[PDB]
């Protein structure tokens, strides 16, 4: 009953300084023809300390999505640096790729990005205020936390 099934998903550009873009290569195969537009989203974890600081950055919508395996590149800029917390900025945050269909999201890709300063010295002594310009984003694409949700693609 699925209209879209993401098969190949990889993270590119990483690892690079935090001011790099969320570059994802999303290959999803549409099993059936979409009449509604597929809303792809990057909901990034704002704080592990308080996950309510989470923020969606960019959303790629394809109205309509024809049946077939499409491979598009998802690109968003860096998350709001004011939402990333002191003690968690120097750590591992998650970048979620949720796909909204009919107001219901059927998949959430949890990519763990490990953020550590590139300056070895700053790795030694993390300052009271993290330095996002020194911070390296190692998006561990080898660890894809795939949470899929069973929803109704058919409007029943």
């Amino acid at each position: 009953m699925a209209k879209v099934q993401v098969n190949n998903v990889v993270v590119l550009d990483n690892p690079s300084p935090f001011y790099n873009p969320f570059q994802f290569e999303i290959t999803f195969e549409c099993i059936e023809d979409l009449s509604e537009d597929l809303e792809w989203k990057i909901i990034y974890v704002g704080s592990a300390e308080s996950e309510e600081y989470d923020q969606v950055l960019d959303s790629v919508l394809v109205g309509p999505v024809p049946a077939g395996r499409h491979m598009f590149v998802f690109q968003a800029d860096a998350p709001n640096p004011g939402l990333i917390p002191d003690a968690d900025a120097v750590g591992v945050t998650v970048v979620l790729i949720t796909c909204t269909y009919r107001g219901q999201e059927f998949i959430r890709v949890g990519y763990y990005v490990n953020n550590e300063y590139t300056e070895t010295e700053l790795r030694e002594n993390p300052p009271v205020k993290p330095d996002f310009s020194k911070l390296q984003r190692n998006i561990l694409a080898s660890n894809p936390r795939v949470t899929r949700f069973h929803i109704n693609w058919e409007d029943n």
